[PDB]
């Protein structure tokens, strides 16, 4: 009834129509938008959903000739083509644009929930996510909503992290390989939270860390929600937030290992309509900020410092241990990671790799369709 | 020019003003200079990585003294009592008090736009893999121009992967490590048909978008099947200059993209057709008629004007004077910066067969390979 069309009027111009639903709500649709979004077999390929026409193919003077609501659907005929198409009621309501578009600068998407140290680490079973699609769905949904999740009871096997990535997507291969070794000896001698690779564009969007061996005390993994840090800055200091979102920083890795990577991106990235979409924060690979005008540099640095203070706040960190066979994924466009200090001697062997979020969301979409 | 003549410090100690030998002035803040110190306690000698956090620098950091000497600036910071030296060349190269352009929709200084008046740049398969100069020049052409042909290559399946391996790494996707561009029954995508394709960037429904694409010819014996490339930055520039409001609509509102071409895949993205940096520099173009999804993020009162701007951009992209056209022969390929340069093909039919192979790679690898080659060759 929210989605059941009742009636329609076409404007005298034919430039738009106004659809009334059974609950009394109205939604206006332009002729050009309706024509471009026609769902019939000659606009959208039945076999693959690809649109068969370009914007150039649609006559510039396209108008609604006539329209009618009947049996839960809208019939519309366009001029000058003479093309008649029908739209289900549910589709029109779901794809409506005649609505109040939220414009709040720095807002998070409704699909994510921000967190601090009160958030327990989401934890899922390695075997369950492979054999139970509901478990797999919930695992990937946790990564989508919260930006991280643990996988426990996995195999103590080299390269197992690559198998984890392959459950939903594909590894971003780099000059270090499809995965890399993180070996640590801790002894008396003795042998900040960040996002990885802000000097890569596009940034690798997921990171996996997988434990094979751990005999050292302490050194718990920590995750910090970049969106929560940014939210706190926005609420306290909107001008400071605007500075970090409104000017690009520079990142560079120029090692002796034959990799020289640079990127020009802001530390807080917004969509053009103000939604917070990414965080880049890494002290080790920050490079000279050449793009910020002189008049803003002092205040930019003050805001940068303040963001760092929120990131350094121990009340923001979620900490956990990785036993052999355990791993975690972070959304590397949002959630920062680090570890706590070691409190005892021993050895550690982790493996690390990157994967991409587009594959994760596709797999999640496919699972939601299969389960719903 | 990069030789410092003299320096003054502000009363607060918050910045200094450096005057060079050509009369030019550049101001540098105390905090920015301290944060960019090049000494072994701020930057690693081994890899150049920064050894401090922003929190480690005292909040009241200020210039206690500054002097010019031997073509360099020596500065002491309070309260650390830390003295560092910056070469004049470094200060000039990394200056931010430069009156940076705020022209909305300007391109990066490192790119050069083009239309049909420039013939396609071409490089040789054997030369780029055997001569480091040729490799550098090839990769640098892709970096600057967003497009290059690689000719005289082998007529061998999977040769495009060897091409990718010359500079970087394959972005493997749902479509495969590489994909077969040929007519398929029950096609999952109109790329796999005999139909002509409007100029487009691949996978605007994928976030992150693949940043490079390789297209490699094995057979092209049918009538038609010509390749065309269009510089999306040139198209965007033309819209910017002709119609500022239209340009602003396409840069300032997200579009939607969606691919659901078979069971087992559902890719969606929410990104503008013209992506700008927050300071107005052009970053990326996303344009693909086949996978543009319903635009739900544009206010009702702006939708008609948005569509008019979209139409106009399409007219620039379809303009034959913007397209660089060629027909690939067996063993020839090209690479596009898939964030910038659009590609197209004319439909094909009749006697003959067409078989291209395609894959994605990433620019970060290309830039690293190029950067390393530039260090080694000069
Ligand atoms: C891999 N592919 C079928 C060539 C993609 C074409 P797009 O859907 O990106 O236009
Ligand atoms: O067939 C061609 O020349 C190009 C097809 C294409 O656009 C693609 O494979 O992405
Ligand atoms: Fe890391
Ligand atoms: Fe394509």
């Amino acid at each position: 009834h929210h989605h059941m069309p009742r009636s329609v009027t076409a404007d005298a111009s034919g430039s738009f129509l106004t659809l009334t639903f059974e609950d009394g709500s109205e939604s206006r649709f332009h002729a050009i938008w309706l024509r471009d979004n026609a769902l019939d077999p000659e606009t959208r390929s039945p076999g693959n959903g690809q649109r068969l026409i370009t914007i150039g193919d649609i006559p510039a003077d396209t108008r609604i000739s006539t329209a009618l609501v009947d049996d839960g659907a809208l019939t519309v005929t366009f001029a000058p083509e003479g093309k008649t198409v029908t739209f289900p009621g549910k589709w029109l309501k779901s794809n409506a644009y005649d609505t109040d578009q939220s414009s709040e600068v720095g807002r998070t998407s409704p699909d994510v929930e921000t967190w601090d140290s009160s958030q327990p680490a989401p934890a899922f079973d390695w075997n369950e996510v492979q054999s139970d699609p509901k478990a797999k769905r919930d695992w990937l949904d946790a990564i989508a909503r919260l930006g991280f999740a643990k996988l426990v009871n996995g195999p103590v096997r080299e390269g197992a992290l690559i198998e984890c990535a392959s459950m939903f997507g594909f590894v971003r291969e780099t000059n270090y390989g499809k995965y890399f070794e993180v070996r640590t000896e801790v002894n008396p001698t003795n042998l900040q939270a960040h996002t990885d690779n802000p000097y890569r564009d596009p940034v690798p969007s997921l990171q996996i860390l997988y434990c094979l061996e751990n005999s050292a005390e302490g050194g718990d993994s920590i995750v910090v929600d970049g969106f929560r840090a940014a939210e706190r800055l926005r609420d306290e200091d909107p001008e400071g937030f605007a500075l970090l979102a409104g000017n690009p920083a520079r990142f560079e890795y120029k090692g002796s290992d034959g990799v020289h990577l640079r990127a020009r991106r802001p530390m807080i990235e917004l969509s053009p309509d103000g939604e917070m979409i990414a965080i880049r924060f890494n002290n080790r690979s920050s490079a000279p900020f050449v793009d910020i005008p002189f008049e803003k540099m002092e205040a930019y640095y003050a805001a940068y410092r303040r963001l760092g203070e929120f990131i350094d706040d121990p009340e923001m960190g979620v900490s956990f241990k990785l036993e052999p066979g355990e791993s975690f994924i972070v959304d590397n466009t949002r959630v920062l990671h680090a570890r706590l200090g070691y409190s005892g001697s021993g050895s550690r062997w982790l493996q690390g790799c990157y994967a991409d979020k587009d594959g994760l969301f596709s797999t999640l979409n496919v699972l939601n369709a299969q389960l719903g």
